[PDB]
């Protein structure tokens, strides 16, 4: 089997993007933040805390005759952002673009924090990092891909990020007619239960390839790009008038500038990220100062190769019994 979606972002920024997911019988759609760094599939439900819903589309589990209550289990979870929410499980039947989990375990919020219910466009959650970081308890639960796995025809699913723009979220198959050139797979770590892997080293611009590794984590539920900070400094030092502002908690530059590309390797391979993926916009409404999309990882505790970065490439997540990750230019 296979299966294929649109994701779409859900503002002007790419701030994220949210993908339709059919769950339960009769099928109910809610859009989800597809997440490679992260492993619970949760969703905005009738269980919700009422004050903390806002425009969201929820799961109703006693509308779906196919929803049981996975009696005991809860789950609680927190994430890079410092967002949280949590709840209990029913399983139920959960399809993405055609492909369908029979027995899913479907995470029903009963509380989410703030700045969930202030995003309206999200409806929740499909984790799709390992099945180890699943937060379910007293028995952990396996992911969609997990659960989908043997099913489908190749044991992958592939992240194709759209700038400013749609993109595709593909199981089970390769499109070949997605990406140029060939694609390279580089080794997977998941020792922390990440897509982790090493970069082979960074460009700023036209400026010379340095040969350095980068440890990170392919992670399309982060926006930004999070690297060291010896590389960031290097980045952003091309880029006249740029400054880390504690204030506003990164770096800033003149919205008035022109970005330098910022290329990174994949093992011999590079993928270019053009300047213009790294503007995310007036700090504020009406500010001429701009948030960069390339930030400082120090204090995070692990590089994140976020969407900045994934939407530059066409990207296969390898499941085989040895995962590994394809990165391809488009």
């Amino acid at each position: 089997s296979t299966g294929s979606a649109t994701t779409t972002p859900i503002d002007s920024l790419d701030d994220a993007y949210i993908t339709p997911v059919q769950i339960g019988t009769p099928a109910q759609t809610l859009n989800l933040d597809f997440d490679t760094g992260s492993s619970d599939l949760w969703v905005f439900s009738s269980e919700t805390t009422a004050s903390e819903v806002d425009g969201q589309t929820i799961y109703t589990p006693s509308k779906s005759t196919t929803a049981k209550l996975l009696s005991g289990a809860t789950w609680s979870i927190s994430y890079g952002d410092g967002s949280s929410s949590s709840g209990d499980v029913y399983t139920d039947t959960v399809s993405v673009g055609g492909l369908t989990v029979t027995g899913q375990a479907v995470e029903s919020a009963k509380k989410v924090s703030s700045s969930f219910t202030e995003d309206s466009t999200i409806d929740g959650l499909l984790g799709l990092a390992f099945s180890t970081l699943n937060t379910v308890s007293p028995t952990q639960q396996k992911t969609f891909f997990d659960n989908a796995k043997a099913s489908l025809d190749s044991p992958v699913f592939t992240a194709d990020l759209g700038y400013h723009a749609p993109g595709t979220y593909n199981f089970g198959f390769i499109d070949t007619t997605a990406y140029t050139g060939s694609i390279t797979y580089t080794a997977v770590s998941t020792k922390q239960g990440f897509w982790e892997w090493t970069s082979t080293g960074y460009a700023v611009g036209s400026g010379t390839f340095k040969s350095t590794s980068i440890d990170g984590i392919a992670d399309t539920g982060t926006t930004l790009l999070y690297l060291p900070a010896t590389v960031v400094s290097a980045y952003w030092a091309q880029v006249s008038g740029a400054k880390s502002s504690s204030s506003v908690g990164g770096y800033v530059f003149p919205c008035s500038a022109t970005l330098p590309s910022f290329t990174f390797g994949v093992g011999s391979a590079r993928i270019v990220i053009p300047g213009d993926y790294i503007d995310f916009g007036p700090i504020s409404t009406g500010s001429s100062s701009c948030f960069g999309g390339i930030q400082s990882s120090a204090g995070i505790g692990i590089n994140i190769f976020g969407d900045v970065a994934l939407k530059a490439a066409f990207v296969v997540f390898n499941g085989a019994t040895t995962p590994t990750l394809g990165f391809a230019s488009k």
